[PDB]
């Protein structure tokens, strides 16, 4: 069974460039109008709505290396710690410079003696500043709806209220940007900003970048079902060259006890994720003009190696439309489900380039998957 000829298999994925009301995206001044509706959609239908920024007050205290994030809305206030680490003069760069946010710790996990590895170092030596926070401490990963954003916006089953817990990580990557652009850390430009984070943290990540357009480079990392792969598409049982692919997480896992908390409660009734109103290429391309960093692992069946490729050629389309096709990036790696030092340096090179102007050794626009007409289904408008 491994003549393509007879492999084939076509879904409807749906359309990021037919309007809500089914009219046509057809000009650049087109599109702005276009995301709003895909931001609606995503937040009613999947991940609860992010709050108004306007009415939070942000006020932050720098002590050693932790930065400590403080918010107010109306008569409440949380405040969670956020560590901080700079390069040093040696790294051939000076002050401000670029800064990755990681939700989560920049660091590895050593199967053998369980414990981390630091790349974070990676990072300064190559002149980025690196932010991190621990999510659970502003929404804990579970249904208590706990931490310092639900402090502040406390969960209900009202459209408003009815936030996920993968919009309140998101929330607190973007609160410890505004922190920066008020100037807590001097040393860092809030303008070159990078949101960064693995699997869970990957799908938060994805989310962040897409609601929050300060972020100059987007990397969901690992990200997987309910991140960059695609619903629609996935391939368990498929041959390729190295290896057969295994299960790619299941939808109603993702509804389910151990995971429906990231998401609303609309999300949580739906049956089967061909009724959802988008698919994973529109969430990516709502970075867009934007850019965007897909890594991960070849060999990662639960995150849907070739699904997420098949979001990414779609995503591609809607940058391709904007002029700005070089500011999506792809690029899977040997092995399975980890951060290794090859992502973290990717991601580095990606930031180089789209930052610094300083030209890749990879090429960030293929993978070893084909392009299958099956799945390639979206299309740029014509001029």
């Amino acid at each position: 069974s491994e003549n393509l000829y007879f492999q084939g298999h076509i879904e409807t994925l749906p359309d990021s460039f037919t309007f809500y009301d089914g009219t046509k995206v057809q000009r650049l001044s087109d599109w702005p109008k276009r995301a709003q509706e895909l931001k609606d959609l995503y937040q009613f239908y999947m991940y609860g709505y992010k709050p108004d920024t306007s009415v939070e007050d942000v006020t932050y205290s720098v002590n050693g290396n932790t930065l400590t994030i403080t918010v107010k809305v109306g008569d409440k206030q949380a405040s969670f710690n956020a560590t901080v680490r700079l390069p040093q003069a040696n790294s051939g760069y000076q002050p401000p410079y670029p800064v990755i946010i990681s939700l989560g710790y920049l660091a590895g996990f050593n199967w053998q003696t369980w414990q981390f590895i630091d790349y974070s170092t990676n990072a300064v030596n190559r002149g980025y500043a690196v932010i991190s926070f621990m999510p659970n401490d502003v929404a804990r990963d579970d249904s208590s709806y706990t931490g310092a954003f639900y402090t502040l916006y406390p969960h209900s089953n009202k459209v408003e209220n009815d936030t996920g817990v993968l919009m309140a990580w998101a929330w607190g990557a973007s609160k410890i940007l505004d922190a920066l652009e008020k100037g807590a850390i001097p040393e860092i430009d809030a303008k070159k900003a990078i949101v960064t984070g693995f699997s869970r943290y990957g799908k938060a990540a994805l989310v962040a970048g897409a609601f929050d357009e300060r972020f100059a480079v987007v990397n969901p990392h690992a990200s997987g079902q309910g991140g960059a792969a695609s619903f629609r598409y996935s391939f368990a049982g498929k041959q390729y060259s190295w290896g057969v692919a295994g299960n790619a997480e299941a939808f109603s896992n993702l509804q389910g006890n151990t995971e429906g908390h990231w998401f609303n409660a609309v999300f949580r009734e739906f049956k089967d994720p061909r009724q959802l109103p988008f698919d994973q290429h529109e969430l990516i391309a709502l970075c867009a003009p934007r850019t965007v960093l897909i890594t991960g692992g070849y060999s990662d069946w639960g995150t849907n190696p070739e699904g997420t490729w098949v979001s990414f050629v779609g995503a591609r389309k809607v940058y391709e439309f904007l002029g700005v096709a070089d500011r999506i990036g792809f690029a899977l790696r040997d092995g399975s489900h980890a951060i290794t030092e090859e992502d973290v340096n990717n991601l580095l090179d990606f930031c180089d380039w789209q930052l610094r102007g300083i030209q890749p050794t990879k090429d960030f626009s293929t993978s070893r998957f084909a392009i299958d007409p099956a799945w390639d289904t979206i299309s740029v408008p014509t001029l």
